[PDB]
């Protein structure tokens, strides 16, 4: 049980991934949602929708 400097929760990360999400996403989401679970899932779903973010080219990979 180590955790010095602030950081995102593990349980959350797990939960998300548990759903079948990318580990990076979970992390990002969290950080994107000030380390939030509920919001994360929301910030996540949003991405799934299509509205990823402001106009910005997307990497080569089919969704």
């Amino acid at each position: 049980g180590s955790s010095g400097s602030s950081g995102p929760p593990e349980d959350c990360v797990t939960t998300i991934v548990s759903m079948g999400f990318s580990r990076d996403q979970a992390l990002k989401a969290l950080r994107a949602t000030n380390n939030s679970l509920e919001r994360a899932v929301d910030w996540i779903f949003s991405h799934i929708d299509d509205l990823d973010a402001e106009a910005a080219m997307s990497g080569p990979s089919s969704g």
